Protein backbone atom coordinates (compact mmCIF):
# COMPACT_ATOMS: atom_id res chain seq x y z
CA UNK A 1 0.00 0.00 0.00
CA UNK A 2 3.26 2.29 0.22
CA UNK A 3 2.93 2.52 -3.89
CA UNK A 4 -0.71 1.72 -4.20
CA UNK A 5 -3.71 -0.55 -4.03
CA UNK A 6 -2.66 -4.01 -5.53
CA UNK A 7 -5.11 -4.69 -8.07
CA UNK A 8 -4.23 -7.94 -9.77
CA UNK A 9 -6.06 -10.84 -9.34
CA UNK A 10 -3.08 -13.02 -8.52
CA UNK A 11 -1.95 -10.10 -5.51
CA UNK A 12 1.70 -10.43 -7.42
CA UNK A 13 1.85 -6.57 -7.33
CA UNK A 14 2.17 -6.46 -10.74
CA UNK A 15 0.17 -3.42 -11.20
CA UNK A 16 -0.05 -1.14 -8.28
CA UNK A 17 -2.92 2.01 -8.05
CA UNK A 18 -3.02 5.21 -6.79
CA UNK A 19 -6.43 7.24 -7.18
CA UNK A 20 -5.57 11.04 -7.81
CA UNK A 21 -9.46 12.57 -8.56
CA UNK A 22 -12.31 10.34 -7.46
CA UNK A 23 -15.24 9.96 -10.35
CA UNK A 24 -18.27 11.02 -10.13
CA UNK A 25 -19.43 7.82 -12.25
CA UNK A 26 -20.70 5.31 -10.20
CA UNK A 27 -20.22 2.02 -12.91
CA UNK A 28 -17.28 0.88 -14.01
CA UNK A 29 -16.79 0.22 -17.94
CA UNK A 30 -18.20 -3.21 -18.97
CA UNK A 31 -15.86 -5.88 -20.69
CA UNK A 32 -16.61 -4.88 -24.45
CA UNK A 33 -17.20 -1.37 -23.76
CA UNK A 34 -15.61 1.56 -25.59
CA UNK A 35 -13.94 3.75 -23.42
CA UNK A 36 -12.37 7.17 -23.86
CA UNK A 37 -9.43 8.00 -21.95
CA UNK A 38 -6.80 10.37 -21.65
CA UNK A 39 -3.27 9.02 -20.39
CA UNK A 40 0.42 9.99 -19.90
CA UNK A 41 3.61 7.26 -19.60
CA UNK A 42 6.52 7.62 -18.14
CA UNK A 43 9.41 5.28 -17.45
CA UNK A 44 11.58 4.88 -14.31
CA UNK A 45 14.09 7.76 -15.11
CA UNK A 46 11.02 10.05 -15.51
CA UNK A 47 10.81 10.39 -19.38
CA UNK A 48 7.42 10.99 -20.77
CA UNK A 49 7.57 7.96 -23.51
CA UNK A 50 3.65 8.73 -24.72
CA UNK A 51 0.54 10.80 -24.02
CA UNK A 52 -2.78 11.10 -25.77
CA UNK A 53 -2.85 14.97 -24.62
CA UNK A 54 -0.36 15.57 -27.03
CA UNK A 55 -2.51 14.41 -30.06
CA UNK A 56 -5.50 15.99 -28.72
CA UNK A 57 -7.85 13.45 -28.93
CA UNK A 58 -8.61 10.95 -26.59
CA UNK A 59 -7.54 7.46 -27.03
CA UNK A 60 -10.08 4.84 -27.70
CA UNK A 61 -10.36 1.01 -27.23
CA UNK A 62 -12.46 -1.81 -26.81
CA UNK A 63 -12.30 -3.12 -22.62
CA UNK A 64 -10.83 -6.50 -21.32
CA UNK A 65 -10.45 -7.50 -25.16
CA UNK A 66 -6.35 -7.93 -25.04
CA UNK A 67 -6.45 -4.45 -27.25
CA UNK A 68 -4.57 -3.07 -24.87
CA UNK A 69 -1.42 -4.32 -22.90
CA UNK A 70 -2.71 -6.40 -19.69
CA UNK A 71 -1.78 -3.66 -16.87
CA UNK A 72 -4.48 -1.35 -18.85
CA UNK A 73 -7.02 -4.12 -19.04
CA UNK A 74 -6.72 -4.48 -15.44
CA UNK A 75 -6.27 -1.24 -14.10
CA UNK A 76 -9.39 0.47 -16.63
CA UNK A 77 -11.60 -1.48 -15.67
CA UNK A 78 -11.79 -0.18 -11.97
CA UNK A 79 -12.38 3.32 -12.82
CA UNK A 80 -14.69 5.03 -12.53
CA UNK A 81 -16.32 7.75 -15.30
CA UNK A 82 -14.44 11.18 -14.14
CA UNK A 83 -11.84 9.41 -12.22
CA UNK A 84 -7.82 10.24 -12.51
CA UNK A 85 -5.32 7.28 -11.38
CA UNK A 86 -1.78 6.57 -11.35
CA UNK A 87 -0.81 3.29 -12.62
CA UNK A 88 2.21 1.30 -12.15
CA UNK A 89 2.35 -1.29 -14.51
CA UNK A 90 5.66 -4.21 -13.59
CA UNK A 91 6.49 -5.63 -16.96
CA UNK A 92 5.05 -8.90 -16.42
CA UNK A 93 1.85 -6.66 -16.92
CA UNK A 94 3.42 -4.02 -19.85
CA UNK A 95 5.90 -4.98 -22.32
CA UNK A 96 8.37 -7.62 -20.34
CA UNK A 97 12.21 -8.14 -21.36
CA UNK A 98 11.60 -7.75 -25.03
CA UNK A 99 10.10 -4.17 -24.21
CA UNK A 100 9.33 -2.36 -27.60
CA UNK A 101 11.96 -0.26 -29.12
CA UNK A 102 12.56 2.35 -29.45
CA UNK A 103 10.26 3.97 -27.02
CA UNK A 104 10.16 1.15 -24.47
CA UNK A 105 12.91 -0.20 -22.85
CA UNK A 106 13.82 -3.86 -21.81
CA UNK A 107 12.50 -5.20 -18.58
CA UNK A 108 10.36 -1.67 -17.88
CA UNK A 109 8.43 -0.69 -15.41
CA UNK A 110 5.40 1.71 -16.59
CA UNK A 111 3.77 4.78 -14.63
CA UNK A 112 0.69 5.90 -16.19
CA UNK A 113 -1.60 9.34 -15.28
CA UNK A 114 -5.45 7.88 -16.50
CA UNK A 115 -8.49 9.75 -16.68
CA UNK A 116 -11.28 7.96 -17.75
CA UNK A 117 -13.69 10.58 -19.85
CA UNK A 118 -16.27 7.88 -21.17
CA UNK A 119 -17.49 4.56 -21.90
CA UNK A 120 -20.44 3.18 -24.25
CA UNK A 121 -21.89 -0.08 -24.05
C1 LIG B 1 -2.40 -8.20 -25.59
O1 LIG B 1 -1.11 -7.61 -25.35
C2 LIG B 1 -0.79 -6.39 -25.88
C3 LIG B 1 -1.69 -5.67 -26.65
C4 LIG B 1 -1.30 -4.44 -27.15
C5 LIG B 1 -0.03 -3.94 -26.93
O2 LIG B 1 0.49 -2.76 -27.42
C6 LIG B 1 -0.23 -1.89 -28.32
C7 LIG B 1 -1.32 -1.11 -27.59
N1 LIG B 1 -0.75 -0.04 -26.74
C8 LIG B 1 -0.24 1.18 -27.44
C9 LIG B 1 -1.05 2.44 -27.09
C10 LIG B 1 -0.84 3.57 -28.15
O3 LIG B 1 -1.61 3.25 -29.29
C11 LIG B 1 0.62 3.77 -28.49
O4 LIG B 1 0.81 5.21 -28.89
C12 LIG B 1 -0.59 2.95 -25.72
C13 LIG B 1 -1.81 3.30 -24.80
C14 LIG B 1 -2.51 2.05 -24.28
C15 LIG B 1 -1.47 1.18 -23.51
C16 LIG B 1 -0.32 0.78 -24.46
C17 LIG B 1 -0.81 -0.18 -25.38
O5 LIG B 1 -1.25 -1.25 -24.90
N2 LIG B 1 0.34 1.98 -25.07
S1 LIG B 1 1.63 2.64 -24.34
O6 LIG B 1 1.40 4.03 -23.90
O7 LIG B 1 2.12 1.61 -23.34
C18 LIG B 1 2.83 2.70 -25.63
C19 LIG B 1 3.24 3.91 -26.15
C20 LIG B 1 4.18 3.92 -27.17
CL1 LIG B 1 4.68 5.43 -27.80
C21 LIG B 1 4.72 2.76 -27.68
C22 LIG B 1 4.27 1.59 -27.15
CL2 LIG B 1 4.89 0.13 -27.75
C23 LIG B 1 3.38 1.54 -26.13
C24 LIG B 1 0.84 -4.68 -26.15
C25 LIG B 1 0.47 -5.91 -25.67
O8 LIG B 1 1.28 -6.75 -24.93
C26 LIG B 1 2.63 -6.30 -24.69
Amino acid sequence: TEQGEDITSKKDRGVLKIVKRVGNGEETPMIGDKVYVHYKGKLSNGKKFDSSHDRNEPFVFSLGKGQVIKAWDIGVATMKKGEICHLLCKPEYAYGSAGSLPKIPSNATLFFEIELLDFKG
